[PDB]
């Protein structure tokens, strides 16, 4: 079978925090002894709009802020801001700190959202960092501080914090130095994103899958040039092919024995004339948001 | 749409996995207290697997034939008993990650997440919902059994499933933590086929709950039916019939938006007999039958 799947989130579980600031709680993310949490907590309803927040920032003391774990309450004994993130210093240190690193993700790799709300995680899925730098997530109220990571071994690769949602739903957040990805800015206000585009090496992989489980009335006899390929692919705002995509598919054209551009031409012809009706692997979308990576691992 | 499948937070369950060996097979158990559970196919051979006797391939077993292991750590067992198609390793320790638990049997249509595990490793998370028909559509490769499936609610762990078996049209099949299984089917080496699967109807009545709240409400009509007459015709477009359990769990739902259940079912009898006609809710034509009304207060309210 066949399933959009998560890392384990237990790791990233025993990390996670609550982060109060007046009448702002939010989560943080506990390692060794620092806490990392959105810098937007130190605001309030009438510094949102345009924060100066390193003005913001001096005029707090390491008491305004109280972080717990569970019942336990941490001594903030120290703060910095970096980019978008506020570091509190705790005389603390956590023992369940897993081995990590702070990654920055690169548009249509994937990664597992652990949603959090008043430091307890409430749920965990698989988002992909979109070509226009959004996430297509599931965050309420609260939500903020929450984490998206990768597992490679036993390393958590911490690559996304979670900030805002954009009016049209999806949602915005930065890297674990603070730093956004797309052009958003941690502000209250309305804010849209450029164009998206859709994650084609995905969508390619995600076919790959759904011949691997058996489906596969889109395939055709019918082949085509990586460029051909592409001029049709950014016609219906398909993020073009590369032959470094071509060649991180060559597994999954290996085991099922589907030239990589001969699947280029199954997915043209599902541009050009659509699904008919007809699903992929349950759904009537071209799903986008499954790496080669994950549906090798995964089969 | 704005909603996605979402698992539970699987790290109580995490602390809970280990490995069952007998000989060179080997699946995952689950460690809780002094007790690990797993499935008792792991004494088969691949000769048993045909037709196991397992009362006969247990009497054979003693403790000392039980390789039980956390990591590379081995758990000595000093106790051994099967429980349906489950078997039972008392071991000489008390797991200290063990969460509040308990351990129910779900309904069809209900969902859980399921931590796909090998070796007494987890590899990933993901939500299912068990089947009118009694299977899952897990993914689940060789040495995938003994993953278990779970809700969790507050700080206690509800184990509902655990994984036995891959059915001819690539769905699984499982028991619950009391080693009963889901459905007709039985732990042996054989073809077995589900029977023909349904809509699960109480989830699309929530789906359409969801896109109420989202605003979304153009399926809406003037008239309502009765239980009776819903079911009947319901049927003939292979959906499930309703249960009193489902009318009584959407009732958080219809107080939320004010639609009655029965108005509910009536726009769902109609959408049957008239189709979409080319219309979408929630961006899609497709009615979504995954996701539970307690899935979606989740997601709409928090
Ligand atoms: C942190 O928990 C919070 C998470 C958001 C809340 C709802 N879903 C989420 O993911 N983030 C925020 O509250 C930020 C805080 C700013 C300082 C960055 N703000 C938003 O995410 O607001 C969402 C905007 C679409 C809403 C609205 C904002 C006011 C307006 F500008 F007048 C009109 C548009």
């Amino acid at each position: 079978g066949f399933r959009k799947m998560a890392f384990p989130s237990g790791k990233v579980e025993g990390c996670m925090v609550q982060v109060t600031c007046g009448t702002t709680t939010l989560n943080g993310l506990w390692l060794d002894d620092v806490v990392y949490c959105p810098r937007h907590v130190i605001c309030t309803s009438e510094d949102m709009l345009n924060p100066n927040y390193e003005d913001l920032l001096i005029r707090k003391s390491n008491h305004n802020f109280l972080v717990q774990a569970g019942n336990v309450q941490l001594r903030v004994i120290g703060h910095s801001m970096q980019n978008c993130v506020l570091k509190l210093k705790v005389d603390t240190a956590n023992p369940k700190t897993p081995k990590y690193k702070f990654v920055r993700i690169q548009p249509g790799q994937t990664f597992s959202v652990l949603a959090c709300y008043n430091g307890s995680p409430s749920g965990v899925y698989q988002c992909a960092m979109r070509p226009n730098f959004t996430i297509k997530g599931s965050f309420l109220n609260g939500s903020c501080g929450s984490v998206g990571f990768n597992i490679d071994y036993d390393c958590v690769s911490f690559c996304y914090m979670h900030h805002m949602e954009l009016p049209t739903g999806v949602h915005a957040g930065t890297d674990l130095e603070g730093n956004f990805y797309g052009p958003f800015v941690d502000r209250q206000t309305a804010q849209a994103a450029g164009t998206d585009t859709t994650i084609t090496v995905n969508v390619l992989a995600w076919l790959y899958a759904a011949v691997i489980n058996g489906d596969r009335w889109f395939l055709n006899r019918f082949t085509t040039t990586l460029n051909d390929f592409n001029l049709v692919a950014m016609k219906y705002n398909y993020e073009p092919l590369t032959q470094d995509h071509v060649d991180i598919l060559g597994p999954l054209s290996a085991q099922t024995g589907i030239a990589v551009l001969d699947m280029c031409a199954s997915l043209k012809e599902l541009l050009q004339n659509g699904m008919n009706g007809r699903t992929i692997l349950g759904s009537a979308l071209l799903e986008d948001e499954f790496t080669p990576f994950d549906v090798v691992r995964q089969c």
